[PDB]
């Protein structure tokens, strides 16, 4: 009882898998509106991938279409797609590049090619980089020498918080962003979960990973959930692939932490809502709240209602809070475990006159 | 030709002296509008200062009824009214602590009532401190005892935003701003200002002053004028006021510095748009927007058309943009220098259901 009413938050890392049986947009953006999220920015690392225009233009459409909440959908860099992309470039939520192991068209086989994508996408125009350990410090080598900005994605590492601390320090435009299964989960989890379930990427960290990025929480910009739906079959095969879903436990494992002390209800705004504003340039959402109980005990089940995935990592853990409304632009679209805003609600924030990026003429 | 659209710009420290021949909502609010801002915050020394409830009443339909553009009031610090001020506080900008030099019903005669006033004003709500050399050292410590945040006004020398900066390395909940006069301004001008003139608190740094603010740049959170309209014959007479207007000439010097490359098109916007908002949290301006010209190329006259101070500190310096059109919540409020809204136009943002700042209940 006594609700608290938040704005509408931001998730500014999703993967909805459209263009299905991991999850759609109309099912992921469900997810999302239970879990206190009224906009996200999803990943391009689809199949096909959103690497190029007509793959963007389709992507749009389909989300147009199935999108319960509003969105915005990232491009993504590849080996040939450098200096290709300005016409439609401010049309998307950002770049994302994968710097990491990813053995798909995503991959970029050469650190030159990075510094292409730095110097060919739009200067005023956000780009993030999953980029883990050493590669935290290439990636931002590649920022100073091209002189522009970058966004960390998933820190989870004492070694990547402090060296993008000590960016900060030497006054490099640099942000980042912590995904909550780094926050709530360490290696002591990984007995329980086992290794086909325990995989993601970043991996979980120890203990002392964990207890970092608590101690520097000033230095995180951005929570985000990596919302990375995979079915139990895919998760517990022979090669399972990485990622966990997130998006209906995010909010409630924060609202946790803040009952708990562990950080204030400003710091959870900052990072779900203010910052993904300003690193983004994503527009306000008029007539748009969220209303939370922060008294209700209540323990993660075996799988959340809304997301395909049908499992969780979170499972057993004893969470304090919970969403119990959502008004997304005038329309109630979410209470107490039931969506009612239907496929197609959602709109592209970027196509909004104040959803532009601003730029030097 | 070719306009460039911005957001609704956020000036969070002015002084409108209402409760009037130095300024006034109306006057006072025209000048924010030519200058690009849609939103300003009042500071509380005026005549009756607002240190009390039935003051902040007063002022609030005052504002009401006079402002053109939208607004938000702060409340004073004083010497008696440390945990009074509960019931009202939400209602208002945030705290303004003066700790240095003002003889007025704001004047603090001990650290002990800056410690009262940190434990006593609401956790959740912003606290501003005028606080200059060493006394920003000072409310820092006082910020760290009561284990929360604070934001210091104006920071002009090397001094202060070296210790901020060490501050915010070591993870301490602090933010700051920086005004026009002085990162344009140093002691190379007060020789054609004068004595009277050249008068403001805090006084205008050195040369080296100015390099330091500049170079910091990442440290600084937020531009806001202090518009402190003083007319000629007070700052020309026996015991001058300190302050300088600012609201007109802040964006065409800014914009000018970014035509320049000195910072970037975003840089200004984080820092009188987006770092404002998620500071004071402030909401959102629907269909709100300012529309600048980037190549004019203009000369500062020997006074600004509507400030009533009738005098300005930047005569004579050459700039390179200015303010096209405003639209503030679906009407047009300026254009090419006439304002179009009438006193009263404007509303208390803090009366906004969106504009309430969010606590634990
Ligand atoms: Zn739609
Ligand atoms: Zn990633
Ligand atoms: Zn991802
Ligand atoms: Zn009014
Ligand atoms: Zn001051
Ligand atoms: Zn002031």
């Amino acid at each position: 009882a006594k609700l608290v009413r938040l704005p509408g938050l931001i998730d500014v890392h999703v993967h909805l898998q459209e263009p299905t049986h991991k999850e759609d947009f109309a099912s992921g953006t469900a997810a999302a509106l239970a879990g206190g999220i009224t906009m996200v920015c999803a990943m391009p690392n689809t199949r096909p991938p959103i690497i190029d225009a007509p793959a963007l233009a389709l992507a749009q459409k389909l989300a147009e279409a199935g999108a319960r909440c509003d969105f915005a959908l990232f491009l993504g860099a590849s080996s040939e797609n450098a200096g290709t992309l300005g016409t439609v470039a401010g049309s998307a939520a950002g770049l994302k590049l994968y710097l990491n192991e990813t053995f798909s068209e995503l991959r970029l086989d050469s650190v030159v090619q990075w510094m292409e994508h730095f110097e060919t996408w739009p200067s005023h125009l956000p780009i993030v980089a999953h980029a883990e350990q050493q590669t935290v410090a290439a990636v931002l080598m590649v920022a100073q020498l091209t002189q522009r900005s970058v966004h960390i994605c998933h820190v989870a590492r004492k070694e990547e918080i402090l060296l993008i601390k000590a960016a900060k320090a030497r006054g490099l435009p640099v942000t980042c962003e912590v995904a909550p299964h780094h926050l709530f989960l360490s290696h002591d989890d990984l007995e329980r979960l086992g290794p086909g379930k325990g995989e993601v990427r970043p991996e979980l960290g120890s203990r002392q990973d964990v207890e970092a990025l608590w101690e520097n929480m000033a230095v995180i910009d951005c929570f985000a959930s990596d919302h990375a739906p995979h079915t139990l079959e895919e998760k517990c095969g022979s090669r399972p692939p990485p990622g966990f879903p997130g998006l209906e436990t995010m909010l409630p494992l924060l609202l946790t932490a803040v009952s708990e002390g562990r950080l204030s209800l400003d710091d959870l705004l900052q990072r779900l809502h203010h910052n993904p504003r300003r690193i983004f340039h994503l527009p306000p959402q008029e007539d748009t709240y969220v209303e939370v109980d922060l008294e209700h005990e209540w323990t993660i089940p075996s799988h959340m209602p809304f997301s395909k995935a049908h499992w969780t990592p979170f499972e057993g853990q004893k969470v304090k809070g919970t969403v119990r409304r959502v008004v997304l632009r005038g329309e109630v679209a979410y209470i107490d475990g039931q969506v009612l805003v239907p496929p197609g609600y959602g709109q592209d924030v970027r196509k909004w006159p104040q959803g532009a990026v601003p730029q030097l003429p």
